[PDB]
């Protein structure tokens, strides 16, 4: 089950701050403008440890008051940057591997309903790793994790990683 930082069920379509489990790992999630992006379309972990980052909308593919047990979810900024077609995060291929981004294009649900929270056993509160579920063509398979990769400019980019999956606690905004 998806539970928030205070022990309560996460609400379908509700807004939360995605913060690290370990205080020293940084602040919340936000955006950054990288490469040739017209506006901040790169999803990153804030450069300020005190910041809760951006309020994030969490939604599953089901009509429910709360995020159903073990369901896939879409994640989006409640207040996205101007040049994004929608608030939803999506995973885009690149020379270095899949990266989490916002898009200037309208996205089909199969391109945004690609995340799944996985509870970490060793914890007293509810902490979750973020799984990325790629296309098993007819359906999907959540066999990868989202992590951080600092680029040349220091931006802590959210990307599919082979090690050190990021962990998060969901604080109601
Ligand atoms: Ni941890």
């Amino acid at each position: 089950d998806l539970v928030d930082a205070e022990g309560n069920l996460v609400e379908q379509g509700g807004t939360y701050y995605l913060l690290p489990h370990i205080w020293a790992h940084g602040g919340g999630i936000e955006t950054a403008k990288t490469g040739n992006e017209p506006c901040p379309l790169t999803v990153v972990r804030s450069p300020n440890e005190v910041s809760k980052g951006e309020p994030i909308r969490i939604s599953s593919q089901f009509l429910s008051l709360f995020i159903p047990r073990g369901s896939l979810v879409a994640l989006g900024f409640a207040n996205p940057p101007s040049c994004a077609a929608s608030p939803w995060w999506t995973v885009v291929d690149s020379p270095q591997g899949p990266a989490v981004k916002l898009s200037q294009q309208k996205l089909p649900e199969k391109d945004i309903l690609v995340f799944k929270f996985e509870k970490v056993s060793h914890s007293n509160i509810h902490v979750y790793k973020l799984l990325y579920c790629q296309h098993d063509e007819e359906d999907v398979k959540c066999d990868q994790y989202i992590g951080i990769h600092r680029d040349r400019n220091g931006n802590r980019r959210l990307v599919v990683t082979e090690e050190n999956p990021l962990e998060l606690v969901l604080l109601k905004a």
